DNA sequence: TTTTT
């Protein structure tokens, strides 16, 4: 791909009569976030206009919340959906655990980075103010990105100790000891807490998941799920979520952009194992049974192929 | 335009 053949040829289709919406989907949906930003700087030489702002002036509807997002860089479209989701007077405690929950390490502190740069507050003080209890004390703990690294050495005493702690605090007493379970499940390192979590089986009659929804409820209860399925298997997660989104009446498009931009070049082809192996039938036929248009051809070539 | 009541 020539970052500068491609700059040209949206602009030709920007001007075609109609906008040439198939055009740009092409090229676009089949470049990298890096292609991308090039093709943008290209088009902003020769235009001295933004690609971003001349493609919402061109395009409309579920192509172009696509198109826009594809435009920005990893963490800039991160921190935009967690700015939305944060956005007026209620929260979409959804949205947020989704992103929170699954990111890494890295990608935390560049999304904390950016928040900054992009909306001029921190993103620790805009959850603060928009989440409340535990489920606040859970998500400020799981934005600082400082999860301990997988060491060299397993660290099976604490694997076990982890385990019984976890216990002790949940379906052991009465009640609910909230923050032993924030520790162990925002510090841990992951490759850890995988182990906790089946060695947690020796204890308690009921596993994580289950345990999860006999102790605690709403978005602590969301909170606490989303974060075990990315700590056991993050694309399993992500083809949960993509399946739910379009199962029944409609589609929550909203959460299906977000995953198939967000994670298309991350692990996208381990999702579509996941599903397929899963659900019987691809990624990509979900998508082609439930979007239509140059909307679903975009999603497609996220996706990458039928299965 | 995108934040902000
Ligand atoms: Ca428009
Ligand atoms: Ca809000
Ligand atoms: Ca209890
Ligand atoms: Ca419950
Ligand atoms: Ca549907």
């Amino acid at each position: 791909s020539d970052a500068e053949r491609d700059a040209l040829n949206i602009e030709t289709a920007i001007k075609t009569k109609g906008v040439d919406e198939v055009t740009i989907v092409n090229i676009l949906t089949n470049r990298s976030n890096a292609q991308r930003q090039d093709i943008a700087f290209a088009y902003q030489r020769r235009t001295k206009k933004e690609l971003a702002s001349a493609l919402k002036s061109a395009l409309s509807g579920h192509l172009e919340t696509v198109i826009l997002g594809l435009l920005k860089t990893p963490a800039q479209y991160d921190a935009s959906e967690l700015k939305a989701s944060m956005k007026g007077l209620g929260t979409d405690e959804d949205s947020l655990i989704e992103i929170i929950c699954s990111r890494t390490n890295q990608e935390l502190q560049e999304i904390n980075r950016v928040y900054k740069e992009m909306y001029k507050t921190d993103l620790e003080k805009d959850i603060i103010s928009d989440t409340s209890g535990d489920f606040r004390k859970l998500m400020v703990a799981l934005a600082k990105g400082r999860r301990a690294e997988d060491g060299s050495v397993i660290d099976y005493e604490l694997i076990d100790q982890d385990a019984r702690d976890l216990y002790d605090a949940g379906v052991k007493r009465k009640g609910t000891d909230v923050p032993k379970w924030i520790s162990i499940m925002t510090e841990r390192s992951v490759p850890h807490l995988q182990k906790v979590f089946d060695r947690y089986k020796s204890y308690s009659p009921y596993d994580m998941l289950e345990s999860i929804r006999k102790e605690v409820k709403g978005d602590l209860e969301n909170a606490f799920l989303n974060l075990v399925q990315c700590i056991q298997n993050k694309p399993l997660y992500f083809a949960d979520r993509l399946y739910d989104s379009m199962k029944g009446k409609g589609t929550r498009d909203k959460v299906l952009i977000r995953i198939m931009a967000s994670r298309s070049e991350v692990d996208m082809l381990k999702i579509r194992s996941e599903f397929k192996r899963k659900y019987g039938k691809s990624l990509y036929y979900y998508i082609q049974q439930d979007t239509k248009g140059d909307y679903q051809k975009a999603l497609l070539y996220l996706c990458g192929g039928d299965d």
